[PDB]
């Protein structure tokens, strides 16, 4: 079937939208190339559902067969609770879509009488009807890039804030906790970045002879068939349920999950969807569990040997054993094949990879430092490029989420977040005395409200205390970074060496988790550096929930 249907009405947006990025003396300060930054907006959607529509294609065979029972077999050792409103109502981001039912996401969470009595005939319209679509708001999303040697707007689908209260009261537990049970060490989002890295690396080291390949599926979403959320809802199905949330798992997955009515801003009838909706709480999860199930059962079509997989939602990369040159590239390619039989065409064609550093997943890959004693050290890194876009947009317009927080924390041991993104937001935080004041960024699409004075102890916590005294890195991630600030005509790394001097000093000036800031943060930025030992409070920091599932465009948020 089509994976879009559309009427014609536009894809409309509900408030002005921004594109470029302002002159500002502090984002200036960081990017000068300021017409090389953009923001996605409404304009461009008609050029993304041209992308997104087309007919699927799917033929199932006995290997799928296979690794789906073997996955239901451990999907059935899973028992998830029903989560009671109040629950479902504190998972509930302060800013999340209002209802169209008289009531906010503030609302939700005070638990006020209105929001929790609609919340309630939502739930029970989901035990009573099986069969009746849910509408669902279609909107185009802005997101900030660097333009290319421009991207149309990402699709986002969601249905009203009712129906997103009760998906948690339903699948909460389960998406937080079958991933893991089905896929085993194979789950991503059970990883920090430094256990990723540590994943990838020891996966790779067990090869006799290491081959490896990402693989860009061609718009995931949309190559998610009606099979595919029904044989993920079959997956489910095996947990021990409580009776309500087996139905509410049955009527949502009829109702919203294989497709439903879409909805413009303005009320009107845009089209349908028949493929994966990105804003529901199971896209994370399903995306996860269709990618492994068909990458898993086309690996052993494509005969490739020993086939170590890691999936974060539509993100996968696989490690195995070479057969030799010729032979890996024919069988990547029968790989491929399998795939697109499955209905998971590919985008960019993969290519085997027998330098682990040179495999980007996630859009990332490993590299290597060395700490302190000289010993060398494992970490995650990426091109730099689009957090140093978001970064500048952050720094001239106010954004809910801080990408650049968020940044920093999940690249904490980097050339780039610590000489840059450090530096030029420690800078403006003192300048405008505002270190103290929390911030909200997400962790694999979970909301987290994060003071910037803990970054010490978090950073400890999550990288190690190795992640403030890396140097010495590689010549490939040297030049990358380098490059990447002459395009975007950020200042050079001399440059930022000097203002990490001069914040270093203020930060130790005020004494306190401020100093703590300027000794670990920044003894990279000093010739005599301090002997960094373990932070007290990083050992009792409670990091407990922050890498358990992915959650994109599930509406979570975790206090
Ligand atoms: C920050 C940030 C990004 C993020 N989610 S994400 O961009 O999908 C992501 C980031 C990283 Cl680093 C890895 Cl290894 C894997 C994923 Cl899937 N959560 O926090
Ligand atoms: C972090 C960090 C900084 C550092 N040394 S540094 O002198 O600041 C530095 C490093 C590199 Cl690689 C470049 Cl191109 C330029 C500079 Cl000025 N080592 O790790």
């Amino acid at each position: 079937s089509m994976s879009y249907t559309w009427t014609g009405a536009l894809i409309t947006p509900c408030a002005a939208e921004e594109s470029k990025l302002p002159i500002n003396p502090l984002s200036n300060s960081l990017l000068r190339h300021h017409n090389m930054v953009y923001a996605t907006t409404s304009r461009s959607a008609s050029l993304r559902q041209k992308k997104v529509t087309f007919d699927r294609l799917q033929v199932l065979d006995d290997h799928y067969r296979d690794v789906l029972k073997e996955m239901k077999a451990k999907a059935s050792t899973v028992k998830a609770k029903l989560l009671s409103i109040e629950e479902a109502c504190k998972l509930t981001p302060p800013h999340s879509a209002k209802s169209k039912f008289g009531y906010g996401a503030k609302d939700v969470r005070n638990l006020s009488s209105r929001a929790v009595n609609h919340i309630r005939s939502v739930w029970e319209d989901l035990l009573e009807d099986t069969e009746t679509p849910i509408d669902t708001t279609i909107m185009a999303k802005s997101e900030v890039f660097c333009v290319q040697p421009r991207k149309p707007a990402r699709l986002i689908v969601f249905p009203d804030l009712g129906v997103r209260v009760c998906e948690k009261m339903a699948l909460y537990d389960v998406v937080s906790t079958l991933p893991q049970a089905v896929m085993g060490s194979s789950y991503g989002f059970q990883y920090s970045p430094k256990q990723r890295v540590e994943f990838l690396v020891n996966t790779w080291k067990s090869k006799k002879c290491p081959m490896g390949f990402s693989y860009d599926t061609r718009c995931f979403d949309s190559t998610v068939t009606e099979s595919d959320i029904r044989v993920e809802e079959s997956i489910y199905q095996c947990c021990d349920l409580a009776p309500e949330a087996r139905q509410a798992i049955r009527s949502l997955t009829e109702r919203l999950y294989i497709g439903g009515p879409l909805t413009n801003s303005k009320g009107q009838n845009c089209g349908y969807r028949r493929c994966r909706a990105s804003g529901v709480l199971t896209t994370s999860c399903g995306n996860t569990l269709t990618c492994y199930l068909k990458a898993t059962a086309a690996c052993r079509a494509a005969k490739l040997q020993d086939c170590t997989m890691l999936v974060n939602g539509d993100d996968l990369v696989v490690i195995c054993e070479s057969a030799g040159t010729q032979e890996d590239a024919a069988a990547l390619r029968a790989f491929t094949e399998a795939m697109t039989r499955y209905s998971a065409p590919p985008g960019d064609p993969p290519q085997p990879e027998y330098d682990l550093e040179l495999i980007t997943s996630c859009s990332s890959n490993v590299s290597v430092a060395h700490d302190a004693s000289g010993k060398r050290v494992y970490y995650l890194t990426r091109d730099p490029t689009t957090p140093l876009a978001r970064a500048a947009w952050e720094t001239a317009r106010h954004t809910p989420i801080n990408s650049w927080l968020g940044n920093i924390i999940m690249y904490a041991p980097t050339l780039w977040a610590r000489m840059i993104l450090m530096t030029h937001f420690f800078s403006i935080l003192l300048a405008q005395e505002q270190l103290e004041k929390a911030l909200d960024c997400q962790i694999y699409g979970a909301c987290y409200s994060i003071e910037p004075l803990d970054l010490p102890q978090i950073i400890e916590r999550l990288h190690g205390l190795s992640a403030f005294t890396l140097h010495s890195y590689s010549p490939g991630e040297i030049n990358r970074v380098a490059s990447c600030l002459r395009k975007l005509g950020v200042p050079p790394l001399r440059t930022w060496r000097h203002r990490a001097r001069s914040v270093r000093a203020k930060l130790l000036s005020q004494g306190g988790r401020a100093a703590t800031c300027g000794r670990y943060l920044f003894n990279w930025a000093v010739r005599t550096k301090l002997k960094l030992t373990p932070i007290p409070a990083a050992s009792q920091l409670d990091l407990s929930g922050w890498f358990v599932a992915g959650y994109s465009g599930g509406d979570i948020y975790h206090s």
